[PDB]
């Protein structure tokens, strides 16, 4: 069980691995295949050294996935699943991802290790990638959080109303970015959850830019 759930993450990462690897430039094929497992598996997430490697899901909901795995069995780390309201094809301006901070290295545990610069300086790239390109996350905010909403918009109103956002996730980050992020740029928000119903005002917030590398 606890140690099963290791076993299909280990299956599904070596999968995701050769796949990435038989078609290499291509993305559409690895992503059709990993839909046959889960029709739900819109994208993938990884960050080179260290356990931040899994698939992205996304249903009707934003509490589908909180406590589902890729294969839909119960587990009280769910997934990392995308905003229900998101737009898989082509992104809003700020695509929002959730997933667990259970404390055991784990789903999102590697968030809080973005508080600090130094880890922050080893790590000032992610990996994103789904049926339709592959991209490049661009690190620039990481912060600690009790508020629920703001940092949880999908599309905005105008440049005006944008830059806002922009200038204060500059504001509220905790670690110093030579990143240079726009009205331009598309962003992606990566946030921590707790279950449902699971009161606790501490949430840490992860924002970057998104560059699509293909
Ligand atoms: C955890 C998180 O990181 O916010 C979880 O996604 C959550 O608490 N989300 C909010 C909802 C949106 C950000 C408005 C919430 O109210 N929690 C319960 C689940 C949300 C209910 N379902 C939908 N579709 N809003």
């Amino acid at each position: 069980e606890d140690k099963q759930e290791r076993a299909n993450y280990e299956k599904l990462q070596q999968k995701f691995q050769m796949l990435m690897s038989k078609h290499q430039a291509h993305v559409r094929p690895q992503f059709e295949s990993l839909e046959k497992i889960n029709k739900d598996i819109v994208g993938w997430i990884k960050l080179s050294g260290t356990s931040l490697n899994y698939p992205v899901l996304q249903g009707k909901t934003n509490h589908d996935y909180l406590n589902l795995d890729f294969e839909r069995e119960h587990r009280r780390k769910g997934s990392i699943f995308m905003d229900f309201r998101n737009e898989l094809k082509n992104l809003n301006h700020n695509t929002i991802l959730y997933g667990h901070h259970v404390g055991d290295n784990t789903m999102f545990d590697v968030l809080e290790d973005y508080l600090k610069q130094s880890f922050y300086e080893k790590h000032k790239i992610i990996e994103f990638d789904n049926k339709y390109g592959k991209y490049q996350l661009q690190v620039f905010s990481a912060y600690k959080t009790t508020t629920k909403d703001n940092y949880i918009r999908t599309d905005f109103e105008n440049d005006q109303d944008y830059q806002q956002f922009l200038d204060e996730t500059k504001r509220k980050s905790v670690i110093n970015s030579d990143v240079n992020v726009t009205v331009k740029d598309r962003i992606m928000t990566l946030s921590t959850c707790e279950d449902a119903y699971s009161e606790t005002t501490k949430r840490i917030v992860v924002v970057a830019k998104i560059i699509k590398v293909s």
